[PDB]
């Protein structure tokens, strides 16, 4: 039977969830999608020759530590935290995103990639040495990716799955 992945992308509003998102589902960028929309979305991709079935749950609203948000989040099997290097505050905001996701995964071992996002900008203020030691820090990935021209995407999502397949 084909395996179903369940993807998770987390970070700050205005990093480029949703534009990471589209890009994977609708091969298309998308400069504009309602902020507050949090929604999944599946799509049917090859990876390393194996047909397997993404559903990408792209977060959004309000920050809540509900019984019922945290069994949401616990839904994922592995999660893309996205920062956008032009905004530090979204780099800072990183280690609070990693802590909730062990939180509800009850697990220091929860298959994640850190990303940086918007990498086609001139206006840089998140050394990319910085994001590579953080990713390090963490023993995880870090892949530099922009919705804008497709940068990374595959690799982030299917470095993700990758990820799930070991940690199984
Ligand atoms: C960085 C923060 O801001 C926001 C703003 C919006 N969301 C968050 C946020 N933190 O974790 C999460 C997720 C979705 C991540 C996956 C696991 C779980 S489990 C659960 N219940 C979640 C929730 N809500 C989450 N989201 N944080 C700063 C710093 C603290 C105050 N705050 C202003
Ligand atoms: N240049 C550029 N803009 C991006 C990129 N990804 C998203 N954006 C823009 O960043 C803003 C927020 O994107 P959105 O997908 O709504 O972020 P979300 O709140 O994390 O879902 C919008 O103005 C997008 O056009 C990217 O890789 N490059
Ligand atoms: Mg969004």
């Amino acid at each position: 039977g084909m395996t179903e992945y369940k993807l998770v992308v987390v970070g700050a509003g205005g990093v480029g969830k949703s534009a990471l998102t589209i890009q994977l589902i609708q091969n298309h960028f998308v400069d504009e999608y309602d902020p507050t929309i949090e929604d999944s979305y599946r799509k049917q991709v090859v990876i390393d020759g194996e047909t397997c079935l993404l559903d990408i749950l792209d977060t959004a609203g309000q920050e809540e530590y509900s019984a019922m948000r945290d069994q949401y989040m616990r839904t994922g099997e592995g999660f893309l935290c996205v920062f956008a290097i032009n905004n530090t505050k979204s780099f800072e905001d990183i280690h609070h995103y990693r802590e909730q996701i062990k939180r509800v995964k009850d697990s220091e071992d929860v298959p994640m990639v850190l990303v940086g996002n918007k990498s086609d900008l001139p206006s840089r203020t998140v050394d990319t040495k910085q994001a590579q030691d953080l990713a390090r820090s963490y023993g995880i990935p870090f892949i530099e990716t922009s919705a804008k021209t497709r940068q990374g995407v595959d690799d982030a999502f299917y470095t993700l799955v990758r990820e799930i397949r070991k940690h199984k």
